[PDB]
DNA sequence: AATGGGGACTTTCCA
DNA sequence: TTTGGAAAGTCCCCA
């Protein structure tokens, strides 16, 4: 029940198995200490990754273990950088959590027979630990810096009257866990389109550098002040816009009345601060 | 008989004062324990600091005690995040050190009058110490953040007839310890010229900021779909450049016989990426 | 080697 | 509050 999690184990014992059902996004930035949570880790499919055993016939609900574990070019052990934590139940949390230790501290959820042996792992986060705090603490060798990659390491414990002891063990895909880079300066050099109709719904095209798949496209109006009166979005064409070329459809200007052109600007944010310098449009009257 | 270094002393009592006759360039990149040593703090002319004792008429060679402290605020003391650095008395440190301890080292030279009591400090360099290190000790120190600037600080101790030594301490400059950006992203706010004839020749004026001497400027076209189809560098009067305004001669344009109005771009760049936002020039027929 | 200069990586804070 | 989004601190490399 409390085997060593270096230990290692197999997924599948006889008519037994462990398999995740639903995996973790490959990308989770673990929080510090020093900081607030940083929430459980989510499934691609924006909900929480599924575990499940399978095979189990008794009626009896088993104890569903979580831990961190690496994934570098060795065998899998629990990492030493990173440790799970219980993202205290919250709204979203619904799978009780309990913590124990063994130096790697590790969660504690139940596998329901009535929930078919799977549960929703949405109980859990990851804590980054400090490298100085950690290295040659405990007898060590290993280093934290570049070592940010994790699994999430699940295991269960059945036991047999016969006195035996199934122990099955499974890990998720490795998991990026370092803060991804940041974002660059959009920046837009031509554009193929500098007016249209008020009705606006056509598509321009955006020459320049730093575009991505998270770009946005801003339309805006200012008052000879600077008095900003205007906001709306541009849909991009995501399945068509480069690093280069930025695919955007006109958004319907705010006032199809218009009799007189109006100008107007646009720009192209990156993330929610990197912005490209306002860009020139022209709106003219049905 | 050993006086503590948050002690309250000055630079001079009565015929006696002790001065920093050269006084130490106001940056110098400390080095951490990690990394080779970054070498002695130096004077803004490429030479070392030097420290002078007055009105001393004995002729037995003092010690002059040098460490690192505090820059702003509140009293002087030893800075709790930097530590002196002996400069490995190589053939050019033409300076004598021995160092010491006190929860803060000391190096200490030699103060001779056979050299009127003025000496070179060229072996004295700057560790900086983890935040986390100090930060962690039982003593309520203050913060590592932001808490870069530091200050050389020598003393010296007279020792008189009646047994009575007299206590002079000099405080330099302060001296910023962090690495420096050696280039920020240059950024154009506005320009005095938008139109110009193919010919170019005309000089363009360009206000903003983190302009440098380096900084350069190149005219550039581009298909669309982003061929480059034009490149030129425009020439910067290097002699009239502030740091927030450039003056560039803008390039002829690559036909000569252009009817219509021909859109192009031009940017600033610091460095060999560092480059700003793509800017919209015209060039006019004729 | 010592040298710095620059830049990638880690941890903390902030809009 | 959230938590992306830097900003400051520490460690590594040698066009």
């Amino acid at each position: 029940s409390s085997v060593p999690l270096e230990w290692p184990l197999s997924s599948q014992s006889g008519s037994y198995e462990l398999r995740i059902e639903v995996q973790p996004k490959p990308h989770h930035r673990a929080h510090y200490e020093t900081e607030g949570s940083r929430g459980a880790v989510k499934a691609p499919t924006g909900g929480h990754p599924v575990v499940q055993l399978h095979g189990y016939m008794e009626n009896k609900p088993l104890g569903l273990q979580i831990f961190i574990g690496t994934a570098d070019e060795r065998i899998l052990k629990p990492h030493a950088f990173y440790q799970v934590h219980r993202i205290t139940g919250k709204t979203v949390t619904t799978t009780s959590y309990e913590k124990i230790v063994g130096n790697t501290k590790v969660l504690e959820i139940p596998l329901e027979p009535k929930n078919n042996m799977r549960a929703t792992i949405d109980c859990a986060g990851i804590l980054k630990l400090r490298n100085a705090d950690i290295e040659l603490r405990k007898g060590e060798t290993d280093i934290g810096r570049k070592n940010t990659r994790v699994r999430l390491v699940f295991r269960v414990h059945i036991p047999e009257s016969s006195g035996r002891i199934v122990s099955l063990q499974t890990a998720s895909n490795p998991i990026e866990c370092s803060q991804r880079s940041a974002h660059e300066l959009p920046m837009v050099e031509r554009q193929d389109t500098d007016s249209c109709l008020v009705y606006g719904g056509q598509q321009m095209i955006l020459t320049g550098q730093n575009f991505t798949s998270e770009s946005k496209v801003v339309f805006t109006e200012k008052t000879t002040d600077g008095q900003q009166i205007w906001e709306m979005e541009a849909t991009v064409d995501k399945d068509k816009s480069q690093p280069n070329m930025l695919f955007v459809e006109i958004p319907e200007y705010r006032n199809k009345h218009i009799r007189t052109p109006v100008k107007v600007n646009f720009y192209v944010i990156n993330g929610k601060r990197k912005r490209s310098q306002p860009q020139h449009f022209t709106y003219h009257p049905v």
